[PDB]
């Protein structure tokens, strides 16, 4: 007799399977998760080209001596090194549009500003900001998407372990728990003269389906010894 | 004889740590990503108030028609949803008193709007926005400090996932497998005449510790009819 269906693979095969999952999901989180943890300084800073477009507006209207300093606050605030890092792989293409759009835009707002073109600003300002406004909900959206991925993986992560586990523990206790106790019981039965019990199962394709096959026969031979 | 410690109870204790660990990973990690979804949003439109704030001096120095439309835009967006939904339990004391701050500031603004008086204006609008800014940046890191939950969570759990299977899988191993392809290669030898073989290793607390006292009986029996 042989024993087609080894347990030792079967458990291998199982617990294979749980640590696959756990490592897949936990994986995907993770890497979404790192590309993510600065999506809230992003729309911050994105958010503050938006102020400091109209603070220029209102420092050309008065006079103010910080004009020259807030436009080149405002360069280095758009070329950050969070917005500078938005033009990658994985970020969508409407981001990287939108981002290269700003920068362009800003050259020609730069521009009239070192000429003190006041109506042209007064002109252009509410499309202007518009713009930036429409790309800090970009990255407002996209941000969104990405935790709401993460929800779902963590989600499916923690229902397919319970879902693996559960049907895991019912095969182990089908196939090796229940009949492990059946013969343990036929085995202090036998070792004390009761020899009519009904005789084992012998169905299982695993090594318990073949020491029954062998308990039946040191037993029955017993019994007839006797008996 | 008896069996001290049952396979049963073994094996449901080891799967129930690895799905309590499951639940408990997942459900802080949830729970946390549920606390989140509209983290972004809240940045976005708290960074908002900054510029509005200077676009309103902007509609002041121009004479703007719409200073009153934007007046109550600014209303609108300080008491949004998102930002009266941060008055709980668990968001941080700091954010709630920034926020406290900001609705204080706004009704002097207001106020100061409505008599038109730009000089108060310009004597305290970078003051103004700074708090603002302030209150955008608390956000931001709180936010962040989120989001760093959810990763340590997530770590855990798959570490935690992985070294529970690991150790469980190996006691599986060394106490219900290897014990079985003994007794599977002693039942197999000696329905063979084999009888001079290694006797088992009775020592195991489980139902394989007694199957093998038997077996050891069972055979020893045999060996010495023929033999």
């Amino acid at each position: 007799m042989i024993v087609k269906r080894p347990v030792s693979a079967s458990l291998a095969r199982a617990f294979f399977y749980i640590v696959l999952l756990s490592i897949l999901s936990t994986g995907i989180a993770l890497l979404t998760l790192a590309s993510s943890l600065r999506d809230a300084e992003a729309i911050n800073i994105a958010g503050s080209l938006r102020m400091q477009s109209y603070r220029l507006g209102y420092d050309l209207q008065s006079g103010s001596p910080q004009l020259n300093a807030h436009r080149q606050l405002f360069q280095q605030a758009l070329h950050s090194p969070v917005l500078t890092n938005l033009n990658v792989w994985y970020v969508p293409e409407a981001v990287k549009t939108r981002y290269a759009h700003l920068n362009a835009n800003w050259l020609e707002m730069n521009n009239r500003l070192s000429k003190g073109d006041l109506p042209w600003y007064q002109a252009n300002i509410n499309n202007y900001v518009n713009q930036i406004d429409l790309f800090v909900l970009a990255l407002q959206h996209y941000a969104e998407r990405k935790m709401l991925l993460v929800v779902a993986i963590s989600l499916a992560g923690g229902i397919g372990i319970f879902t693996l586990v559960f049907f895991t523990l019912r095969r182990i206790r089908h196939q090796v728990v229940a009949p492990l106790n059946q013969l343990v019981t036929a085995s202090q039965r036998i070792e004390h003269g009761q020899f009519d019990s009904p005789p084992l199962d012998t169905n299982l394709p695993n090594e318990l389906g073949l020491l029954a096959k062998t308990f039946n026969q040191m037993s029955s031979e017993l019994h007839k010894l006797y008996r």
